[PDB]
């Protein structure tokens, strides 16, 4: 268990003993066997080669792989399925010192893989989770490793056939490049964009992980090419839907009991069409919301943190299904659900303000102040409201005649809309005035200005990063639009081209997807 | 901030005027009566009976919390940032506005420039 | 268009090749001709002298202007009208 399979070879490798590791395999020890346990704590991989690679010993890994007695298996995996390349990503921590180390080790092991086994390529393999090393880095938040992988070029002609970025030419400050995107967009198992966008938001760098070289241009290309007009068509159709729904709700029949007979006039025929369209849009939104949860199946812990704008479009349709249920049940209450679905719909146009760079932070602020600032302030305020309300209604039993009425009358004190009258006589009126004066000072002055100062901090903290927030919300929209229609992706021609630019050591010409990009830097001459 | 606030005003106003069809008797009157809630000059009365009065109170309480408390203090905190950002550079702003005035005054009258002797010599 | 008028002289100037630029005019090449195009991207001026001046080569500009075979025209401009000083 704890020491299952671990030998003096592992200790020597961890101890930086070149002689001990050499003698271990010189005697005849086999490195293929791997040690696993609960401690295996620090996860450096089970294969000894993975441990040596992760422990800053390139000489040791070279010796193990070149060992004539028993060369190490480069593509071995543990029971779970992590490979050596996966282990390298698993140990990155985004720090400047660590990034250079891990990138260097990754590059060296990759070059060794090509030199030893040109026929096989080791980067394509996937673990049990099924995500390739770049995908694993993207999902796990390792911006440094992802940046290294996405844009790396090997100038050695023999080792230049496994690079991602085939530089096309450089002409002064500008350095035209030709990236791969061979598994960034439209890769079956997973895409590097999908894992970045569909993250728990606990992943640290997702906001700043879309500034990487190919991803920025790739997303700004999909937006400019075809998505920016699909989004505006969607916004315009939602505007038409809300106008029709508002018109049909405003002009609803008022005398009678539902359902209503169809009067043979144009004014009442238009209203039935409006009702039909409003309900049909309430089924489209229902099915879209259901489909979202089936595919994503988000954790109930983080249901509102990451899918706040998908819960609201689902609720705005639940309120209308609940009204078409009560409208055919001969219940007049269908209106109490319809107008809630009406106020839901209009304020849901703040979802479409993420298609505008400057206008897209008000939606983010409203969302973040309702979940963080305003939600955990309701247990602090409610003890005050219910304590000074029970106290006030008990004192004057002998407006403040009920618990509901007293709660309402003291809530208006909190928001400065209440009147300290004291006109009506009460028994114990010197302690009633003291109670109300304490309540107003505590809630209106002291406690309501604490919320106003805590929401100000939130606004200040998420108004500096407007560029960061905007681009991720745009990437999510691009992903959703692309995935919505299959023929859209099929005819999108997302990759810049499908070109043959090099030949593998096997002697067969290789053609792959790629996308030319450009950048400008002349400071280095 | 007028596209953010107007969706709220027109959504909670159509909702409020549709609910109580059976002050809040017109779209103009409801828009006005809810605007005063945003700026803290409105009264939550509920004295006049309405059908569905437990959802009318909920609607108005949601509107006041969203607009008066949450959403109006966002504007007040965003204008504070602007004031803070352009109150540090007062020297920079002043001199350019003075240069524009000088240019306009000089160009206004030809004889003014002719007899100005602008160059030292 | 893209390569309208650009010669090995321009590439050598951009490459910091003193021998190539010297030999270009030694053979008899004329620097008065200018290369223009959509790429001309990074706008360093059309005149080769402007390019050399903008590319951190004072020796090259001095050689081009002093060149006995064909001294460069200091006050030349492109079609638009930008001069070397404007560049
Ligand atoms: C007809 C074509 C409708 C398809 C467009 C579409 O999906 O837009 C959609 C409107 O869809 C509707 O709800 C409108 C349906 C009824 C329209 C009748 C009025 C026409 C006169 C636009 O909205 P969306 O971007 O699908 O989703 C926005 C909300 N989530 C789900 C992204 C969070
Ligand atoms: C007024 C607020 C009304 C409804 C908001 C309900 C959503 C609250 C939790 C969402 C954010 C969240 O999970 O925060 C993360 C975790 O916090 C929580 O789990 C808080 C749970 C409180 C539940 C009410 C951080
Ligand atoms: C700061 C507080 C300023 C307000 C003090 C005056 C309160 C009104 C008041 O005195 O009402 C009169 C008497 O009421 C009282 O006795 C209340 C006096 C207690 C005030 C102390 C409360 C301060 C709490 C904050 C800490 C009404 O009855 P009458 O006029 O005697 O006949
Ligand atoms: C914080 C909110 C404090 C105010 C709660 C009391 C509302 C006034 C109230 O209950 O009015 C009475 C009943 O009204 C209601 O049923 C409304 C209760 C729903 C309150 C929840 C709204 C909170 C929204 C913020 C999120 C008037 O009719 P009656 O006295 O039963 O005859
Ligand atoms: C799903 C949740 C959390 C929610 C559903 C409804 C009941 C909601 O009250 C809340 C809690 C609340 C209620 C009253 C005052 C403050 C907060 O917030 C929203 C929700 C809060 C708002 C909406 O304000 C917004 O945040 C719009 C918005 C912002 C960002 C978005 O990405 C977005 O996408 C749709 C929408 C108004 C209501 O939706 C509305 O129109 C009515 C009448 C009730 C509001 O519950």
């Amino acid at each position: 268990s704890y020491y299952k399979g671990q030998t003096a070879l592992h200790i020597a490798i961890e101890r930086r003993n070149m002689t001990l590791v050499t003698l271990l395999v010189e005697n005849g020890a086999d490195v293929q066997a791997a040690a696993n346990g609960d401690f295996f704590g620090f996860y450096f991989g089970e294969l000894p080669l993975s441990l040596a690679a992760c422990t800053n010993q390139l000489a040791i890994v070279k010796f193990l792989l070149q060992n004539s007695w028993q060369p190490a298996d480069i593509s071995a995996r543990d029971s779970v399925g992590n490979t050596v390349l996966h282990a390298l990503v698993e140990v990155a921590d985004n720090t400047v010192d660590n990034t250079k180390f891990v990138t260097s080790m990754y590059n060296e092991i990759l070059i060794l893989g090509a030199k030893l086994h040109p026929t096989l390529k080791l980067e394509e393999i996937t673990n049990r989770k099924g995500l390739t090393p770049l995908a694993l880095a993207a999902s796990s938040g390792k911006i440094g490793v992802l940046a290294y992988i996405l844009q790396r070029e090997i100038h050695e002609p023999e080792c230049r056939h496994l690079s991602r970025k085939f530089t096309e030419w450089a002409y002064g400050p500008v350095h035209s490049s030709l990236y791969d995107l061979s598994c960034i967009d439209t890769c079956e198992k997973n895409s590097v964009l999908e894992v970045i966008a569909y993250s728990s938001s606990e992943t640290p760098n997702r906001h700043d992980m879309l500034l990487v070289e190919p991803l920025n241009r790739l997303l700004q290309d999909k937006w400019d090419r075809f998505v920016k007009r699909i989004f505006y068509f969607n916004f315009f159709v939602y505007c038409l839907y809300m106008i029709i729904f508002t018109a049909a709700a405003y002009y609803r029949p008022v005398e009678g009991l539902p359902p209503y007979k169809l009067k043979n006039t144009v004014g009442d025929y238009f209203r039935v069409t409006g009702e039909i369209l409003s309900v049909s849009g309430g089924v489209y939104f229902f099915f879209r919301g259901i489909q979202y949860f089936l595919q994503r199946r988000p954790s109930l812990k983080s249901l509102f943190v990451d899918s706040y704008s998908e819960i609201l479009f689902f609720v705005q349709s639940l309120f209308m299904l609940v009204s078409v249920v009560l409208y055919f049940s001969q219940r007049k209450e269908y209106v109490a659900s319809m107008v809630f679905s009406l106020a839901m719909g209009w304020t849901n146009m703040l979802y479409y303000t993420r298609g505008f760079q400057q206008m897209g932070i008000y939606a983010v602020m409203i969302e973040k102040m309702i979940l963080r600032d305003l939600c955990r302030f309701m247990f602090v305020y409610l003890v005050f409201l219910f304590g000074f309300s029970t106290a006030v209604v008990t004192l004057i039993e002998d407006s403040y005649n009920s618990l509901y009425s007293t709660c309402l009358e003291l809530f208006k004190f909190t928001i400065g809309m209440g009147d300290l009258e004291f006109t009506e006589n009460y028994d114990f009126k010197a302690v009633f005035i003291i109670l109300l004066l304490a309540y107003v000072i505590l809630t209106y002055i002291l406690l309501l200005n604490m919320l106003i100062a805590l929401m100000g901090e939130t606004v200040n903290k998420i108004a500096q990063e407007s560029k960061n927030i905007w681009k991720l919300q745009r990437a999510i929209t691009i992903l959703d639009t692309e995935k919505s229609f299959l023929k859209c992706m099929r005819k999108a021609f997302r990759s810049g081209k499908l070109l043959q630019v090099g030949f593998t050591p096997d002697g067969k010409d290789d053609y792959r997807w790629c996308f030319r990009v450009d950048e400008v830097n002349w400071t280095t001459w």
